[PDB]
């Protein structure tokens, strides 16, 4: 029923990349800020290098199969004694931290454009018949403040406060259950990083949603924006919007940003000669 997955998985020599600095230490892995120089190609590509296995290779398998401006991509892997994944560096970190750090300087144009790009990347995953199951502001990376990407397909094929009701109850996951988390994600951005249902036990979340309660309208949010969030959180999943509609809706609003989001002050907010961004390095 499926078409053959003709993705290419690139194996890289460890002498082809050098690790400059550390970005994260996690029980699963440690990740390095680094640089990748394909052999005799006279390019240096800024990369994130992950060191730790059926998990890490499943992750690599998925990332090698996606090609989209708003989805993270795998550049290659190294079958070193400790297996290494080589991915594109996202200099500004994850969007959740970004939004918390710079709230006093984030305008409505930026917020709405991010909603467009995540909708684009998620619509792409739907095209690829792929289901993310962990979309959240913590899993959107920032390449430039103008360009974000969806990341962390650890669960692609547990975060209850981002989860659709069907998912909490029956462990069902859909593109439409992804739309729910898109709404929760949008809510994280419009509240500038607040935690959803803060100070609530996860065990209660299922009953609360069944009662008809949801997350509050963020102060900067016109009802136009909040209506879109609310529709992403309907019980009936064929009632929620399609990602392709979310693209259209947020794109309309991104034309007149100030009409949809009201933000105080919103109006006015050694050798690197051969470095190329991975987005322009093609094979
Ligand atoms: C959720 C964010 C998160 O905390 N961490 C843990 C460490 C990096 C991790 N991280 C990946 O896991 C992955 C990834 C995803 C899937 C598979 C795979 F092999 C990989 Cl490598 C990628 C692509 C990645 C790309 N760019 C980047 N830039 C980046 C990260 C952190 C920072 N900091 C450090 C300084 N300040 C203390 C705060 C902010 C900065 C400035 C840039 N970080 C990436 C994810």
């Amino acid at each position: 029923g499926e078409a053959p997955n003709q993705a290419l998985l690139r194996i890289l020599k460890e002498t082809e990349f050098k690790k400059i600095k550390v970005l994260g230490s996690g029980a699963f892995g440690t990740v390095y800020k680094g640089l990748w120089i394909p052999e005799g190609e006279k390019v240096k590509i800024p990369v994130a290098i992950k060191e730790l296995n059926k998990e890490i290779l499943d992750e690599a398998y998925v990332m090698a199969s996606v090609d989209n401006p708003h989805v993270c991509r795998l550049l290659g892997i190294c079958l070193t004694s400790t297996v290494q994944l080589i991915t594109q560096l996202m200099p500004f970190g994850c969007l959740l931290d970004y939004v918390r750090e710079h709230k006093d300087n984030i305008g409505s144009q930026y917020l709405l454009n991010w909603c467009v790009q995540i909708a684009k990347g998620m619509n792409y995953l739907e095209d690829r018949r792929l289901v993310h199951r962990d979309l959240a502001a913590r899993n959107v990376l920032v390449k430039t403040p103008q360009h974000v990407k969806i990341t962390d397909f650890g669960l692609a094929k547990v975060p209850i406060k981002w989860m659709a009701l069907e998912s909490i109850l029956h462990r069902i996951y859909t593109h439409q259950s992804d739309v729910w988390s898109y709404g929760v994600t949008v809510w994280e951005l419009m509240t500038f990083g607040s935690k959803p249902y803060d100070g609530i036990p996860a065990s209660e979340i299922s009953s609360i949603l069944e009662k008809g309660e949801r997350l509050p309208q963020p102060p900067i949010c016109t009802i136009d924006v909040y209506m879109i969030m609310v529709k992403c959180w309907m019980i009936d999943a064929d009632s929620r919007p399609k990602f392709r509609e979310l693209i259209i809706e947020f794109s309309k609003m991104a034309r007149d940003p100030q009409r949809y989001l009201v933000i105080q002050g919103d109006e006015r907010m050694e050798d690197m000669d051969d470095v190329v961004d991975a987005d322009e390095y093609l094979i």
